[PDB]
């Protein structure tokens, strides 16, 4: 049984963006706002019975042991590698999740689509943004952070309005450098040119039934022979979507 | 509540009382009137309207953290809020509804309606006909969808009427705070000195309920939580609010 | 407290003051539109009363145990109708029985042949400020109509762009760099320029009091009160012809 | 004539005195010197000397009124501020701006700073350009800038001002307000003249020195000011402007 | 003596802090790395191929003048900001590329992948070469992490416009953020023109630490007795490691 | 004190010495080819030279004193630093001036300009030629003027390189320190990373000293004052620099 | 020596603790015989300083009878020739005094004799000079202007007033000539200088030594000076007559 200690990332991921939870059952269900996009009467809230249930987020990687069972290396092979890839890894199931198996209910999937329908002519990918900024009102809900891709985010991080002029602000950590107030979370797991937005501060909330634990193994699969100690850590959630009208995904249809 | 708009209440004065019914005066002024231009009180009272959300979901929640209270505290309150401004905004005073500003607001000029004003250029003539009210401006209430056109309004000019969309953001619309939300229909807008056109009575604090026993829950094993919010509406120069719609 | 100040009050373009006194005397700077030799000003002994302004709104009965409600209506609602119809008697007064000398009693009438062809429903104030300048002085602000304000701002040429004017403007309430206060104390058509920094300004003798009657008039029978905020002030004149007063050709 | 002397004046805009250093004496006159900084071609740029001297002029603000009510009340005590001192701190202005250093005049900083080289403003400049380049000129005299006089006017059209783009420029009127401009302070004064603008580097440049602190004194025996029953209100201040560095400032003219 | 934090200039993030921080303490380490075949789609499976790793030294050597030696809070200046980073400006040699032989490291770019020629076009644009590099790097399922590569080919990287005066996707405050497609880039001279590195050093692996960079001098030295004169020294024990080559691409620039 | 420009001393290192003479190694790093590319040293020695400014006068301002004081106090010290920079970007080694960085600097590789770069599009290559020194660039030095047309430069799109007028103010470029100073030829530009390419060294601090006895000073009532400053100058890696112009 | 103090003891002296002197300059009014009344224009006067500087040896540097006694026996007097320049020809910028040349009244020809001599014409502007309701008091001329005069002979080959004999120093018509060469020739001046303006001393003659002096420290050698404060006004401009001989 290993010594414990955390782990986190240079800067924030989505597990911030998310109302924090906690819960001591391998499960539990919740209601779901089914905010129709309906015309100015009756613009009412459908209701659903929804549930969620807890799932398990692991990673593991092999050594050789005993200059693990004797050295730092057992936390800096830890809280560098498992731990950093750990928290990434989860990331991906928050935002892009499948569901099935232990697979977490994506955001994403249940996020309401954008609508194109809605942009005007010569619209560049910052007025994308507004208007989908704008789209998350819809839900009677307010903007609460932005969700693109490193490789997107830098792109916008720079722009000329026709004009030399820098708009959201010059490269500044452009990341840090959050625009319209609203902070923003490039990561590896959303897909290139995709997007997400919405009211996550209270469009879904996440509950932690159990922390991260680390566990080796040294008699796992044929490891017992060439003594290749796997090392594993995992933790237990439940990732809920209260109103999933209040967050939405697009595309910059090139 | 909530954490990103401004609600209604905000703009409106509050206070509160302890009868369930008011009385008051109505400084019902005698606004276009080149001759003895005065005004002319009215005699009204507030009714102590209770409003209310109620939410029916699952049961089980008996068994489960506070955190349901982590639920309604942070979660369901906002609900109230929003449906709150609803009554406010409009309704019709009939029954427990209350005297919506709309119901009691005034027309707008369409003589102002020059030829050459933009959907942002009527917002700003409805400023000057608050002014008649011997008051002034102090904020401005619609809906997401025509904000957000006004906001991310170019020009044949080429350019943002007013700066970039960031605009729509912080919403602030020369120096006069936009509230965008449901409850305001699409196309109806209104504007006027809300922080003094009108007052509203808080009696008794919002109060929640539940039960299943309501209509065919113990059906469904459903909770219907609900939580009563006791209100008085009251306007005293309500030629200071501005009622009208677009011309498209 | 009276913060419905989304604009300036004419109070509060000129300039403050106080006395013990319920009258006092000053000397009026008879500043002639002289010629450019010593075009020497004047001097008149004259003085100035003290009038008490005050703004009542009935209200009904017993609003009295409700709690201090009784306290922000009066306040808030109340002052403004103070200040409010006290930015009446500054502006414009008959000067007799309790009506203070309104500026415009003593506005010097605005000049005809400065008018051109063959201007447009602004450049008149443009002329105006200038005027002011023939008695050796600057430009403090312009009051006119709350209305006539909208043509000015809100105003664009064949084609459609905004002159000087923004909507923006409106809600600055100020052009030229000069404050403009939109009142509807004053008729529309009219308007006020000069150097009220220094052209003339206000005593206080007793600050704001409120006095409330239930037996006043028809009170007893309808059955209710009537409210009442007390207020004495003092305007003065050191040069009126700082002051220009006129209206728009139409 | 005795002296309430005591009240002091107090506006919420920014005197042209504040944006000179501040040092007192105890003279008439004073001797000082001139860099006199040739605008010299990239050798020998260096500044020649000037012995320069400057004279301690002074300045009065008066108004007649009547002793007794007026030696009755606080009007008094308040008659003095926003009439005289507010009148004097506007009027001392006139003279550190356009003075015209003759008899009891200052020498006005305009009347002295150097012309505005139309030079290199070039085509398509909006007059945000024209200041672009005046912060440049007043850098030649190895000073930077320190803060903007401009007149009320001229600052309302500068301040709110687009970009062919929805994007507007300096942040007016939020910013408008006096406050800034691109970092310096500006001073709008009914003094400087319209279309006429002056730059540089003042925090380094020039400074005022204070012979006597303003004190009012009033006599009821004048102009015959005692028949009349009517005494004479006046204030006044003795000091001396000197101008170090010349080039540190520029004067110009929007193209109108 | 013991010193207590290094400090080097910092207008560049070096490879080191591109690649994931370790500490061991042992004078050897063995591992497990991912050998991830390039397979075809279905047993894509990775083999763990054992390993083991090589506590070698580095350190940096400036001697100079006997008399550098009087002033302490001053050369004491010298070194702890001028001599590390010059150190560091070193380990470089080691960490980016190394033999891996005598007392040198196991190399990124000697373990890294070749990149895959029949990737290339027509012509795309000197950019879009590493365009495709980025894209092999998910040869192992891998994000990529930084990029490093020479510091002029970076200069006509960045500086690039069409046929009109067009600063393409980069311009010259690109280059001065050394961050093009929201990837980290370390302009170090260790590579040389047309060498370059892509791959996600951040977990792609990591460098342990054995001691901290420390310091020696003496006067001894070889010829510096007569020559009067001394010798600095800055002796850095590390430790490179690499579990997966695949998820490191060097190729080079032709053209 | 307040100068608002920076000064090249901040952009330099800093440090202080008690002797009057300093030895160091140039780290003569050779611009050498792939293999060899170490970098020979050589043994260099620092001279604390003495700068000053003097100025002339009349010797009542010595007497009203007190005042004078609030002279020589932030008015001439302005004119001591402002000199300051005249030894240090330029000065010949001969003399009691220092090591002129320009006379230490190293030549500019004319190989990068290439038909169609823009005074600005020079100045960008120039940072490359930092590297060379295996460090980066963190200031840049031009004169006033050539600063000027460099900032609100434009292209056919009415568009400014740096976006607008402004840039002048606040000094920077792409990030990097900018010291607009008369020093600086124009026509003239340098760059590098003298963050930590050449440290400067504190001998004394300003001094100032007063003697009518100067030269004819007697016989013209005047006086001639001046503040000396203890200095040195060091280069370490003066490949980190780089010097060159542009058409004009 | 000159015994006439220069021009010095010709004005009214008096002493000064300040840098500036805003005195009233009475702009008179010949006019004509009605409102011949004296405008006032409020004037300024700067405090310049000059002095008189010499050079020695330091053998000197010792023996205070004897330099005590080289300075107010010759130094002293020496400077009073010099300071007599700004007075009597003064420019008004830099470190020069506001001279009476140059605030001086043109003189009238009109009132010269169909026939007369240089002597004659003093005499009018004497008469000038009174037409400012003020007496004159000396007279200025430059020593040769003053040589013809004093060799001015009667073709009756006699001189005019002059008589090697019959004669005294410096004095013409009662009144004193001060001869000097700081006056250019054939350019005169009279009037009340009396009244006509005052000097004012900020500080007595004060005379300092160095040694630090440029090349003396080494050339063995002294630099004795004598400093003197000083600012002078003008009253009545009237009450100077320049004059130049158009002849």
């Amino acid at each position: 049984i290993p010594g414990i200690i955390m782990p986190g990332l240079r800067r924030l991921t989505i597990r911030d963006l998310l109302a924090q939870g906690r819960t001591s059952s391998n499960a539990l269900e919740y209601v779901r706002e089914e905010v129709f996009t309906n015309a100015p009467g009756d613009s009412d809230i459908t209701f659903s019975k929804q549930t969620a249930n807890v799932k398990t987020i692991a990673h593991w990687v092999q050594a050789s042991r005993q200059v693990m069972d004797d050295a730092p290396m057992l936390q800096s092979y830890i809280n560098n590698r498992l731990m950093y890839g750990l928290a990434l890894k989860e990331e991906g199931q928050l935002l892009n999740g499948d569901g099935t198996g232990d697979n977490l209910e994506g955001l994403n999937k249940v996020a309401t689509a954008y609508d194109t329908s809605l942009n005007a002519t010569g619209d560049t990918r910052a007025d994308i943004i507004a208007h989908a900024i704008y789209q998350v009102t819809e839900s009677e809900f307010s903007a609460s952070g932005i969700v693109l891709n490193p490789r997107d985010w830098h792109n916008i991080a720079l722009l000329k309005d026709n004009e030399g002029r820098y708009i959201f602000g010059g490269p500044q950590a452009f990341t840090s450098n959050i625009m319209w107030g609203l902070p923003v979370v490039p990561t590896k797991a959303q897909a290139a040119g995709t997007f997400t937005v919405g009211g996550f501060d209270m469009a879904s909330q996440v509950f932690d039934r159990m922390d991260a634990t680390v566990e080796v193994s040294r008699e796992d699969r044929d490891n017992f022979v060439k003594n290749m100690l796997t090392i594993l850590c995992e933790e237990r959630l439940a990732l809920a979507h209260y109103r999933p009208t209040a967050i939405i995904k697009g595309t910059f249809s090139s």
